[PDB]
């Protein structure tokens, strides 16, 4: 055991070298577990896989209300006011580097190499590996400010990927321009549609208490972020990257004034869905005053797959869990879609008149309240037109009120201390 310390600093001459590093110092304080720490990290590139089973723990930028969430180099690169977490692993493949506990262990790769052959098999998608984290938030009071968190699997080939052996296995996913293992450090081709599958930059567990993240990035293409049933998280002034299913899973969320960006290809099929929502039961999502927006070429993504001033438009999502997922869009400020692509997809809005759809799970509670269209149509009578249980109707709400009547608050998305 060491010491309670209430602020320990990672960066190359602070406490520790590493985030993963002072985690662990955190699993061998004395300390309650009431008592929080404040991992303070420098700015840097942080090629690491987490797992937070520490409650009470904030991981911050050091460079404090001057940090930067900004991406460069087309994905590869990051301001240097930013903290990214970042790690590679997806579906489909796996990784000579992966060690029992399905995270990357450079001692694991050095053995496996030399062997000729992996010691684990990558699960791929789902609760194992939590759809290959970065992050894994799997505690109470976890909260994060001014860090990105990301899974490069479709943004670009990092510098351990490069150096892995990466084995292509079921349910692999590639395109026409060299197999994974075989791409070298820094190519973005790993963004084309052709490649992607899931790969969370960041997943928290369920039934978790009390998770605010302030002023955050999650970058990532398919199922970027999740979140597990009966858990409370809040994303604040965040900003939330993806294109199929980005934010999944049965949380109760909010999204406070967040960025939603629709994080695509020039290719046809390159659709984004931003929710996929799984509650069995209770409250879902609450996105708040949020944004429906577009990443940007030369700084988020390789201008070679993405050659237009928007994303193609897309969908507010598809409720994983039928009948009973719930999310509510309140207050949302929807981009215009650039002019040719609106013409080619059939909307002027970013979100597709149609608003969602029913291809995962089915239908269920999706509603809509006090909508901004930038490009000023109203596509309010055509949303969910093939919908007959939950009906346009319901979800195109003319009052902030809910179908049980609950008025649309975040209070009414946070956690009731009586049960
Ligand atoms: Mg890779
Ligand atoms: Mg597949
Ligand atoms: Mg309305
Ligand atoms: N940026
Ligand atoms: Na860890
Ligand atoms: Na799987
Ligand atoms: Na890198």
């Amino acid at each position: 055991k060491i010491a309670y310390s209430e602020i320990i600093t990672v960066g190359t001459d602070k406490d520790y070298k590493t985030i993963s590093d002072a985690i662990e110092a955190i699993r061998h304080m004395e300390r309650d577990d009431s008592q929080r720490v404040t991992i303070k990290i420098d700015p840097g590139n942080y090629q690491e896989m987490l797992i937070v089973d520490v409650d009470n723990v904030s991981l911050v930028n050091a460079a404090g209300d001057d940090a930067s969430i900004e991406l460069a180099d087309s994905g590869v690169s990051v301001s240097d006011k930013a903290v990214r977490i970042t790690s590679y692993y997806g579906h489909g493949y796996t990784y000579y580097s992966m060690g029992e506990d399905y995270r990357y262990d450079e001692e694991v790769l050095k053995v496996n190499q030399e062997n000729g052959y992996p010691s684990v098999t990558n699960p791929g998608s789902g609760t194992a590996t939590m759809w290959n984290a970065t992050v894994y938030v799997n505690a109470d009071g976890f909260e994060a400010e001014g860090i990105i968190f990301e899974n490069s699997f479709n943004q670009y080939v990092s510098e351990l990927a490069a150096e892995d052996t990466i084995v292509a296995m079921e349910g692999a996913k590639e395109g026409s321009d060299g197999t994974r293992n075989d791409l070298e450090k820094g190519s973005t081709v790993v963004q084309q549609k052709s490649y992607v599958e899931r790969a969370s930059a960041l997943a928290l567990g369920n039934n978790l208490s009390d998770i605010v993240f302030t002023n955050c990035k999650v970058v990532g293409r398919q199922d970027t972020l999740y979140g597990g049933k009966m858990t409370y998280a809040e994303f604040n002034n965040c900003e939330i990257y993806g294109a199929v299913d980005y934010i999944f899973g049965g949380m109760t969320a909010i999204f406070y004034q967040c960025e939603l960006k629709f994080n695509t290809t020039d290719n046809k099929n390159d659709v984004g869905y931003i929710t996929a929502a799984q509650q069995s039961s209770g409250r879902g999502y609450l996105m708040y005053e949020c944004h429906i927006t577009s990443v940007e070429a030369g700084t988020d993504v390789d201008s070679k797959y993405y050659s237009y001033t928007t994303s193609k438009p897309g969908y507010f999502g598809r409720p994983w869990q039928a009948n009973t997922s719930e999310v509510v869009f309140y207050n949302t400020t929807i981009d215009e879609c650039d002019s040719t692509l609106a013409s080619t997809y059939g909307s002027s809005s970013l979100i597709q008149p149609a608003g969602w759809l029913n291809s995962l799970g089915g239908e269920a509670q999706m509603y809509e309240y006090g909508t901004t269209e930038s490009s000023g149509v109203d596509n309010s009578s055509a949303r969910i037109a093939s919908w007959t249980t939950w009906t346009t109707s319901d979800s195109v709400l003319t009052t902030p009120y809910l179908a049980d009547g609950t008025k649309i608050t975040l209070d009414a998305f946070r956690k009731n201390k009586s049960g």
